[PDB]
């Protein structure tokens, strides 16, 4: 009965509801293009749902020693992020008709970001944990850079309806994403200042906003047709 279970349960419910909702709305639409967005967008919270349910039931948590103590690390988060973050980027890539190579680089960078983040989370030498964290954050900044400069520019060539929608989704992604590394740094994976129960609350808020919130904005717009 870990203190943060209440947030894992709240996260489970929200990802679950969002999943079903997007799924229903998705299966009713007939437009080929919109169907693509709905599929990608529905899968995201569907995966988050399964990982959150897993954590709620006691999986994806391991004790890692560093700083002279045993620290609880939820590695299941990375299993979630490994697949969801690139799908979210895919959504944006499709919305602005980004080039194949740009997509590859983004997903690749994303892989580096999640992968190094996990190694960092499992590293036993306190100082090295932050080396991986920095490597990971740098990869994240490359992603946000391309989204902000590269994608926005690509968006300008689209109709104002698509560009505007992209901008909202872009802003939401930059704000929420730029926060993860800060939570990691001050939470149980980093300095251990914010306790795991509040940290789980923070990630849940960021996760729901970045997936279901993102989905609601995207799937409710005409930019997907
Ligand atoms: C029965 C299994 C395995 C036991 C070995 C254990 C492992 C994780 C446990 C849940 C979590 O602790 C979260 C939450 C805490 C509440 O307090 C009571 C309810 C709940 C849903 C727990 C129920 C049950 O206890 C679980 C499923
Ligand atoms: C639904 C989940 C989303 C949109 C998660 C996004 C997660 C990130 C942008 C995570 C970034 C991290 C770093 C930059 C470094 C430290 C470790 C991570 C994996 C928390
Ligand atoms: C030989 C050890 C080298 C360590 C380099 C660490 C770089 C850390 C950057 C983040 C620091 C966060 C402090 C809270
Ligand atoms: C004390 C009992 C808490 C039960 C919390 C349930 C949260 C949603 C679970 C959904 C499983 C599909
Ligand atoms: C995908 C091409 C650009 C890759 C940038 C990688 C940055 C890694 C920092 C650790
Ligand atoms: C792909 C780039 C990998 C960089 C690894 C750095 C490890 C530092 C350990 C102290
Ligand atoms: C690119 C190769 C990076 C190798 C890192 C090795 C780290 C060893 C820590 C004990
Ligand atoms: C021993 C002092 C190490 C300071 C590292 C600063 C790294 C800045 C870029 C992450
Ligand atoms: C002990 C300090 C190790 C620093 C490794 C930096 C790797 C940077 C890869 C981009
Ligand atoms: C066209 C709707 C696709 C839905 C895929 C859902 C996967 C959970
Ligand atoms: C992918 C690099 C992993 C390094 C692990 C080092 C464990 C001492
Ligand atoms: C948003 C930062 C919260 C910090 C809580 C610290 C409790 C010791």
């Amino acid at each position: 009965g870990r203190p943060e279970w209440i947030w894992l349960a709240l996260g489970t419910a929200l990802m679950g509801l969002g999943t079903l909702y997007f799924l229903v709305k998705g299966m009713g639409v007939s437009d080929p293009d919109a169907k693509k967005f709905y599929a990608i967008t529905t899968l995201v919270p569907a995966i988050a749902f399964t990982m959150y349910l897993s954590m709620l039931l006691g999986y994806g948590l391991t004790m890692v020693p560093f700083g002279g103590e045993q620290n609880p690390i939820y590695w299941a988060r990375y299993a979630d992020w490994l697949f969801t973050t690139p799908l979210l980027l895919l959504d944006l890539a499709l919305l602005v008709d980004a080039d194949q190579g740009t997509i590859l680089a983004l997903v690749g960078a994303d892989g580096i970001m999640i992968g190094t983040g996990l190694v960092g989370a499992l590293t036993k030498v306190y100082s090295y944990r932050f080396v991986w964290w920095a490597i990971s954050t740098a990869a994240m900044l490359y992603i946000l850079y391309v989204l902000f400069f590269g994608f926005t520019s690509k968006a300008e060539s689209m109709r104002p309806e698509v560009a505007s929608t992209f901008k909202v989704l872009r802003n939401v992604t930059v704000v929420l994403w730029s926060a993860y590394p800060v939570v990691w740094l001050i939470g149980s994976e980093g300095a251990g200042i914010v306790p795991l129960n509040i940290e789980t609350l923070l990630f849940m808020v960021l996760d729901v906003s970045a997936k279901v919130g993102f989905g609601l904005i995207l799937l409710r717009s005409r930019a997907i047709f």
